């Protein structure tokens, strides 16, 4: 009883909270995966010595989400925003007084 759409969605990660300015030589922070539409294209040219070159998966990597969320808006894609930790609710408590009279 579902619905079939042909339109493409962005899936966008947020990283994991920690202490910044931790020792720190690159610009990564946020992630980009949207899916696939038609005719893709072949991965982008990369190449390394010091460690071997990993095969990318056509994912993409922001630094701000202002830049990965400007991407999906471009096309009024809908983008999705993931946690890196669940989200927990504060301590339900309740507090709790009486009364009682002053006799003589």
């Amino acid at each position: 009883m579902q619905e079939q759409v042909s339109n493409v969605r962005a899936r966008i990660y947020k990283p994991a909270k920690s202490t910044m300015q931790s020792g720190h030589s690159k610009l990564k922070a946020w992630k980009l995966e949207f899916e696939p539409s038609c005719t893709q294209y072949t991965e982008p040219l990369m190449n390394w010595t010091g460690s071997h070159d990993t095969k990318q998966q056509v994912c993409l990597s922001f630094t701000t989400r202002e830049l990965a969320i400007a991407y999906a808006v471009a096309h009024k894609i809908d983008y999705t925003v993931l946690q890196d930790n669940p989200r927990t609710i504060v301590p339900k408590s309740y507090a709790d007084n009486f009364t009682k009279p002053r006799d003589m």
